[PDB]
Protein backbone atom coordinates (compact mmCIF):
# COMPACT_ATOMS: atom_id res chain seq x y z
CA UNK A 1 0.00 0.00 0.00
CA UNK A 2 1.48 3.14 1.79
CA UNK A 3 5.33 1.31 2.55
CA UNK A 4 5.45 -0.86 -0.46
CA UNK A 5 4.83 2.45 -2.59
CA UNK A 6 7.33 4.69 -0.75
CA UNK A 7 10.20 2.46 -1.73
CA UNK A 8 9.09 1.79 -4.77
CA UNK A 9 9.36 5.57 -5.45
CA UNK A 10 12.60 6.00 -3.99
CA UNK A 11 14.21 3.10 -6.07
CA UNK A 12 13.30 4.25 -8.84
CA UNK A 13 14.27 7.76 -8.12
CA UNK A 14 17.97 6.46 -6.85
CA UNK A 15 17.71 4.47 -10.59
CA UNK A 16 17.05 7.78 -12.01
CA UNK A 17 20.05 9.77 -10.66
CA UNK A 18 22.00 6.26 -11.63
CA UNK A 19 21.42 5.80 -14.93
CA UNK A 20 21.65 9.96 -15.33
CA UNK A 21 25.19 9.68 -13.76
CA UNK A 22 25.93 6.38 -16.09
CA UNK A 23 25.20 7.90 -19.36
CA UNK A 24 26.69 11.12 -18.83
CA UNK A 25 29.98 9.16 -17.43
CA UNK A 26 30.08 9.30 -21.82
CA UNK A 27 30.59 12.36 -22.40
CA UNK A 28 34.63 13.84 -21.83
CA UNK A 29 33.32 16.67 -19.61
CA UNK A 30 30.69 15.52 -17.87
CA UNK A 31 32.95 12.46 -17.17
CA UNK A 32 34.72 13.54 -13.65
CA UNK A 33 31.80 14.97 -11.64
CA UNK A 34 29.82 11.97 -12.59
CA UNK A 35 32.51 9.79 -11.58
CA UNK A 36 32.27 11.48 -8.22
CA UNK A 37 28.45 11.00 -7.84
CA UNK A 38 28.44 7.73 -8.72
CA UNK A 39 30.96 6.81 -5.90
CA UNK A 40 28.85 9.34 -3.33
CA UNK A 41 26.37 7.23 -4.22
CA UNK A 42 28.43 3.92 -3.58
CA UNK A 43 29.00 5.20 0.02
CA UNK A 44 25.29 5.53 0.82
CA UNK A 45 24.11 1.97 -0.42
CA UNK A 46 22.13 -0.14 1.77
CA UNK A 47 21.74 -4.45 1.73
CA UNK A 48 18.60 -3.56 -0.35
CA UNK A 49 20.14 -0.64 -2.13
CA UNK A 50 23.13 -2.43 -3.28
CA UNK A 51 20.95 -4.99 -6.06
CA UNK A 52 19.38 -1.83 -7.88
CA UNK A 53 22.68 -0.12 -8.04
CA UNK A 54 24.60 -3.65 -9.17
CA UNK A 55 21.40 -4.28 -11.85
CA UNK A 56 22.23 -0.72 -12.77
CA UNK A 57 25.87 -1.75 -13.51
CA UNK A 58 25.05 -4.66 -15.49
CA UNK A 59 22.15 -3.12 -17.95
CA UNK A 60 24.80 -0.28 -18.54
CA UNK A 61 28.15 -3.21 -18.85
CA UNK A 62 26.25 -3.21 -22.50
CA UNK A 63 26.56 0.12 -23.81
CA UNK A 64 28.42 0.43 -27.17
CA UNK A 65 30.82 3.28 -25.87
CA UNK A 66 33.57 1.40 -24.52
CA UNK A 67 34.49 3.93 -21.45
CA UNK A 68 31.32 3.32 -19.93
CA UNK A 69 32.35 -0.01 -20.03
CA UNK A 70 35.45 0.38 -18.38
CA UNK A 71 34.16 2.77 -15.46
CA UNK A 72 31.09 -0.18 -15.26
CA UNK A 73 33.87 -2.76 -14.61
CA UNK A 74 35.51 -0.10 -12.24
CA UNK A 75 32.48 0.99 -10.06
CA UNK A 76 31.91 -3.50 -10.10
CA UNK A 77 35.18 -3.39 -8.28
CA UNK A 78 34.40 0.01 -6.37
CA UNK A 79 31.25 -1.20 -5.12
CA UNK A 80 33.41 -4.78 -3.89
CA UNK A 81 35.81 -2.43 -2.15
CA UNK A 82 33.46 -0.45 -0.39
CA UNK A 83 30.72 -3.23 0.87
CA UNK A 84 32.79 -6.54 0.75
CA UNK A 85 30.12 -8.36 3.24
CA UNK A 86 27.11 -7.10 0.91
CA UNK A 87 28.25 -7.87 -2.37
CA UNK A 88 29.91 -11.35 -1.46
CA UNK A 89 26.58 -12.45 -2.17
CA UNK A 90 26.26 -11.19 -5.82
CA UNK A 91 29.94 -12.33 -6.55
CA UNK A 92 28.47 -14.33 -9.19
CA UNK A 93 26.83 -12.19 -11.03
CA UNK A 94 29.12 -9.51 -11.37
CA UNK A 95 31.60 -12.21 -12.48
CA UNK A 96 29.85 -13.65 -15.01
CA UNK A 97 29.32 -10.03 -16.15
CA UNK A 98 32.98 -9.27 -16.69
CA UNK A 99 33.30 -13.07 -18.34
CA UNK A 100 30.42 -11.58 -20.86
CA UNK A 101 32.89 -8.27 -21.35
CA UNK A 102 35.51 -10.27 -21.73
CA UNK A 103 34.24 -10.79 -25.87
CA UNK A 104 35.63 -7.30 -26.30
CA UNK A 105 38.29 -6.08 -28.10
CA UNK A 106 38.71 -3.06 -26.86
CA UNK A 107 42.15 -2.77 -25.11
CA UNK A 108 40.73 -0.91 -22.15
CA UNK A 109 37.76 -3.14 -22.15
CA UNK A 110 39.43 -5.79 -21.53
CA UNK A 111 42.36 -4.25 -19.61
CA UNK A 112 39.79 -3.16 -16.99
CA UNK A 113 38.68 -6.75 -17.18
CA UNK A 114 41.23 -8.21 -16.02
CA UNK A 115 41.99 -5.41 -13.38
CA UNK A 116 38.43 -6.02 -11.94
CA UNK A 117 38.74 -9.82 -11.66
CA UNK A 118 42.45 -8.95 -9.39
CA UNK A 119 40.67 -6.67 -7.42
CA UNK A 120 37.70 -9.40 -6.73
CA UNK A 121 40.43 -11.98 -5.97
CA UNK A 122 42.31 -9.28 -3.81
CA UNK A 123 38.70 -8.57 -1.90
CA UNK A 124 37.24 -12.62 -1.49
CA UNK A 125 40.05 -14.79 -1.71
CA UNK A 126 42.68 -13.58 0.50
CA UNK A 127 43.09 -15.11 3.64
CA UNK A 128 40.56 -17.87 2.43
CA UNK A 129 42.66 -21.04 3.31
CA UNK A 130 43.24 -20.25 7.11
CA UNK A 131 42.27 -23.03 9.86
CA UNK A 132 40.60 -26.29 9.87
CA UNK A 133 37.81 -26.02 7.64
CA UNK A 134 38.77 -25.70 3.69
CA UNK A 135 34.86 -25.10 2.16
CA UNK A 136 34.73 -21.32 1.95
CA UNK A 137 37.78 -21.22 -0.13
CA UNK A 138 36.73 -24.30 -2.70
CA UNK A 139 33.62 -22.00 -3.52
CA UNK A 140 35.27 -18.58 -3.42
CA UNK A 141 38.01 -19.65 -6.42
CA UNK A 142 35.26 -22.31 -8.15
CA UNK A 143 32.93 -18.15 -8.40
CA UNK A 144 36.07 -17.52 -10.63
CA UNK A 145 37.52 -20.67 -12.45
CA UNK A 146 33.95 -22.11 -13.19
CA UNK A 147 33.31 -19.13 -15.22
CA UNK A 148 36.49 -18.46 -16.22
CA UNK A 149 37.28 -22.21 -17.79
CA UNK A 150 33.74 -21.85 -19.49
CA UNK A 151 34.69 -18.69 -21.33
CA UNK A 152 37.81 -20.99 -22.23
CA UNK A 153 35.40 -23.36 -23.97
CA UNK A 154 34.38 -21.12 -26.48
CA UNK A 155 35.69 -21.32 -29.78
CA UNK A 156 36.52 -17.31 -30.07
CA UNK A 157 40.47 -16.89 -29.19
CA UNK A 158 39.28 -13.51 -27.95
CA UNK A 159 37.45 -14.72 -25.32
CA UNK A 160 40.31 -17.46 -24.37
CA UNK A 161 42.80 -15.01 -24.19
CA UNK A 162 41.19 -12.80 -22.00
CA UNK A 163 39.91 -15.66 -19.59
CA UNK A 164 43.54 -16.78 -19.58
CA UNK A 165 44.79 -13.20 -18.55
CA UNK A 166 42.00 -12.60 -15.80
CA UNK A 167 42.64 -16.18 -14.51
CA UNK A 168 46.80 -15.64 -14.57
CA UNK A 169 45.84 -11.86 -12.24
CA UNK A 170 43.45 -13.82 -10.03
CA UNK A 171 46.02 -16.50 -9.02
CA UNK A 172 48.86 -13.25 -8.94
CA UNK A 173 46.18 -11.04 -6.76
CA UNK A 174 45.66 -13.45 -3.56
CA UNK A 175 47.46 -12.11 -0.97
CA UNK A 176 47.22 -15.46 1.14
CA UNK A 177 46.41 -17.44 -2.03
CA UNK A 178 44.22 -20.19 -1.07
CA UNK A 179 47.15 -22.90 -2.49
CA UNK A 180 45.16 -25.63 -1.95
CA UNK A 181 42.16 -24.41 -4.09
CA UNK A 182 44.31 -22.94 -6.52
CA UNK A 183 45.67 -26.58 -7.35
CA UNK A 184 42.48 -27.44 -8.96
CA UNK A 185 42.99 -25.56 -12.13
CA UNK A 186 46.32 -27.59 -12.82
CA UNK A 187 44.08 -30.61 -14.16
CA UNK A 188 42.19 -28.63 -16.70
CA UNK A 189 44.88 -26.30 -17.67
CA UNK A 190 47.40 -29.30 -18.81
CA UNK A 191 44.11 -30.53 -20.40
CA UNK A 192 43.70 -27.32 -22.20
CA UNK A 193 47.10 -26.90 -23.15
CA UNK A 194 47.32 -29.78 -24.77
CA UNK A 195 43.83 -29.79 -26.95
CA UNK A 196 44.30 -28.55 -30.44
CA UNK A 197 41.34 -26.51 -30.73
CA UNK A 198 42.93 -23.87 -28.02
CA UNK A 199 44.03 -21.01 -29.63
CA UNK A 200 45.20 -18.95 -26.59
CA UNK A 201 48.08 -21.26 -25.20
CA UNK A 202 50.44 -18.59 -25.30
CA UNK A 203 47.95 -16.71 -22.72
CA UNK A 204 47.78 -19.72 -20.97
CA UNK A 205 51.28 -20.29 -20.20
CA UNK A 206 52.01 -17.15 -17.39
CA UNK A 207 48.32 -18.64 -15.98
CA UNK A 208 50.96 -21.60 -15.07
CA UNK A 209 53.86 -19.50 -14.31
CA UNK A 210 51.72 -17.50 -11.92
CA UNK A 211 50.39 -21.18 -10.15
CA UNK A 212 54.06 -22.03 -9.83
CA UNK A 213 55.12 -18.19 -8.27
CA UNK A 214 52.30 -18.82 -5.17
CA UNK A 215 53.56 -22.32 -4.88
CA UNK A 216 50.31 -23.90 -6.42
CA UNK A 217 51.59 -26.21 -8.73
CA UNK A 218 50.15 -29.89 -8.91
CA UNK A 219 52.44 -32.44 -8.02
CA UNK A 220 50.02 -35.22 -9.48
CA UNK A 221 49.66 -32.37 -12.42
CA UNK A 222 53.26 -31.94 -12.76
CA UNK A 223 53.91 -34.54 -15.46
CA UNK A 224 51.53 -34.30 -18.33
CA UNK A 225 52.33 -29.82 -17.58
CA UNK A 226 55.75 -30.98 -18.39
CA UNK A 227 54.53 -32.75 -21.43
CA UNK A 228 51.80 -30.06 -22.99
CA UNK A 229 54.66 -27.30 -22.16
CA UNK A 230 57.03 -29.46 -24.56
CA UNK A 231 54.03 -29.84 -26.89
CA UNK A 232 54.06 -25.87 -26.76
CA UNK A 233 57.92 -25.65 -27.31
CA UNK A 234 56.72 -28.02 -30.71
CA UNK A 235 54.15 -25.17 -32.10
CA UNK A 236 54.54 -22.92 -35.40
CA UNK A 237 53.38 -19.83 -33.68
CA UNK A 238 56.77 -18.25 -31.99
CA UNK A 239 55.21 -16.22 -29.11
CA UNK A 240 53.63 -19.95 -27.90
CA UNK A 241 57.24 -21.06 -27.97
CA UNK A 242 58.85 -18.58 -26.46
CA UNK A 243 56.02 -17.93 -23.87
CA UNK A 244 56.28 -21.93 -22.87
CA UNK A 245 60.14 -21.28 -22.01
CA UNK A 246 59.20 -18.57 -20.06
CA UNK A 247 56.96 -20.90 -18.52
CA UNK A 248 59.68 -23.09 -17.57
CA UNK A 249 62.11 -20.78 -17.00
CA UNK A 250 59.48 -19.79 -14.07
CA UNK A 251 58.65 -23.36 -13.00
CA UNK A 252 62.66 -23.78 -12.56
CA UNK A 253 62.70 -20.21 -10.78
CA UNK A 254 59.92 -21.10 -8.30
CA UNK A 255 58.90 -25.29 -7.82
CA UNK A 256 62.99 -25.54 -7.79
CA UNK A 257 62.28 -28.47 -5.27
CA UNK A 258 59.00 -29.68 -7.30
CA UNK A 259 61.27 -30.34 -10.63
CA UNK A 260 64.77 -31.48 -9.28
CA UNK A 261 64.32 -35.37 -10.11
CA UNK A 262 62.22 -34.58 -13.74
CA UNK A 263 64.50 -32.53 -15.51
CA UNK A 264 66.50 -34.25 -18.16
CA UNK A 265 63.65 -34.60 -20.14
CA UNK A 266 62.61 -31.06 -19.84
CA UNK A 267 66.44 -30.20 -20.77
CA UNK A 268 66.49 -32.28 -23.39
CA UNK A 269 63.45 -30.45 -24.96
CA UNK A 270 65.37 -27.54 -24.60
CA UNK A 271 68.43 -28.41 -26.51
CA UNK A 272 66.65 -29.83 -29.33
CA UNK A 273 64.87 -26.10 -29.33
CA UNK A 274 67.95 -23.91 -29.04
CA UNK A 275 68.60 -23.44 -32.47
CA UNK A 276 65.32 -21.78 -33.65
CA UNK A 277 65.01 -19.09 -36.03
CA UNK A 278 63.33 -17.07 -34.08
CA UNK A 279 66.19 -15.14 -31.67
CA UNK A 280 63.59 -14.29 -29.05
CA UNK A 281 62.48 -18.13 -28.67
CA UNK A 282 66.68 -19.05 -28.72
CA UNK A 283 66.86 -16.47 -25.86
CA UNK A 284 64.22 -17.97 -23.53
CA UNK A 285 64.84 -21.54 -24.63
CA UNK A 286 68.82 -20.64 -23.70
CA UNK A 287 67.57 -19.15 -20.46
CA UNK A 288 65.40 -21.36 -19.18
CA UNK A 289 67.90 -24.46 -20.64
CA UNK A 290 70.69 -23.25 -18.27
CA UNK A 291 68.12 -22.82 -15.44
CA UNK A 292 66.84 -26.33 -15.62
CA UNK A 293 70.69 -27.71 -16.24
CA UNK A 294 71.89 -25.69 -12.55
CA UNK A 295 68.86 -27.15 -10.65
CA UNK A 296 69.83 -30.58 -12.42
CA UNK A 297 73.69 -30.30 -12.35
CA UNK A 298 75.51 -29.99 -15.33
CA UNK A 299 78.68 -28.57 -14.23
Amino acid sequence: GSHMLTSFQAMVELKQKILTSISKLADRDTYQIAVEDLEKTIQSLTPETLPMFLNCLYDSCSDPKPAVKKECLHLLSYVCSLHCDSTAAHLTKIIAQIVKRLKDSDSGVRDACRDTIGALSGIYLKGKEEGTNTGSASLAVGLFVKPLFEAMGEQNKVVQSGASMCMARMVESAASPPVTSFQKLCPRICKLLSNSSFLAKASLLPVVSSLSQVGAIAPQSLESLLESIHDCLGSTDWVTRKAAAETLTALASHSSGLIKEKTDSTITVLETCRFDKIKPVRESVTEALQLWKKISGKY
